[PDB]
């Protein structure tokens, strides 16, 4: 029974916590042992939902947060109706305005490096990438950041708050060093 586990449960809403637990169980991991991962998944989930909330109504299809089978079903529906190429890995959102898949990343390290490591790993030229860090930096494909500055600013504010809460509990160093 770790401090990080109870921190995560008292910091994130129950809907995110439950989706994160399901994700980890589907992968096969355990929230009680792999607790920095539990925190990372919750964080990613929240950011992806804050981000979809940044557009106009119906701008984004939300892929993140669904069961893997249903996630791919929706990806295939989008592909088969917009003629866009099918990605090799599951993205997080689809942008109906710009007609592209997006993969949002959240890193405790250098944005630059996480971006690159994401580009290669994706192996899907068409998928747009947008990285945020816990220090307030962001990096987007072709410097096209999708949302307006205010919607991104609130994401960054939220990440820095998570960082502080963790640091006040002496959990940050461990979370930072475990990426
Ligand atoms: C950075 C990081 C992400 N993740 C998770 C968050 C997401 O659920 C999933 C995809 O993350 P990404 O899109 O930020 O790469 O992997 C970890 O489990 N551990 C980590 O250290
Ligand atoms: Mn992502």
């Amino acid at each position: 029974g770790s401090h990080m586990e109870d921190f995560v449960r008292q910091c994130f809403n129950p809907m995110i916590v439950e989706l994160a637990e399901k994700a980890m169980k589907e992968y096969g991991e355990d929230p009680k042992i792999e607790t920095n991962k539990f925190a990372a998944i919750c964080t990613h989930l929240e950011v992806c939902f804050m981000y979809s909330d940044g557009g106009s109504k119906h701008r984004f299809e939300i892929i993140e947060g669904r069961d893997r089978i249903m996630a791919w079903t929706v990806v295939n529906s989008i592909c088969n109706t917009t003629g866009v190429e099918k990605p090799k890995f599951l993205p997080d959102l689809y942008d109906y305005k710009e007609n592209r898949f997006i993969d949002i990343g959240v890193t405790r390290r250098e944005v630059h490096i996480y971006y690159l490591e994401k580009a290669n790993k994706i192996k899907s030229e068409k998928t747009h990438i947008h990285i945020f860090s816990f220090t307030g930096e962001e990096m987007a494909t072709k410097a096209d950041y999708t949302l307006d500055e205010e919607s991104r600013a609130r994401i960054k504010t939220r990440l820095f708050t998570i960082r502080q809460e963790m640091a006040s509990r002496s959990l940050w160093d461990s979370f930072r060093q475990s990426e």
